[PDB]
């Protein structure tokens, strides 16, 4: 219980169940952008060449 309070997270089942998707589909969001600005920037560049 120490441990717990030094912790000093509630990490309530909700909140854990909630935060995971959240955090997940914004990982799988950001990996999407990136991939449209690296399209975006190889086309440049190809119009560059």
């Amino acid at each position: 219980l120490q441990e717990m309070k030094d912790i000093g997270v509630q990490a309530d089942a909700n909140a854990e169940m909630r935060a995971r998707e959240r955090r997940d589909r914004l990982h799988e969001a950001l990996s999407v952008n990136r991939s449209r600005v690296n399209q975006l920037e190889k086309q440049i560049a190809f119009c560059e060449a």
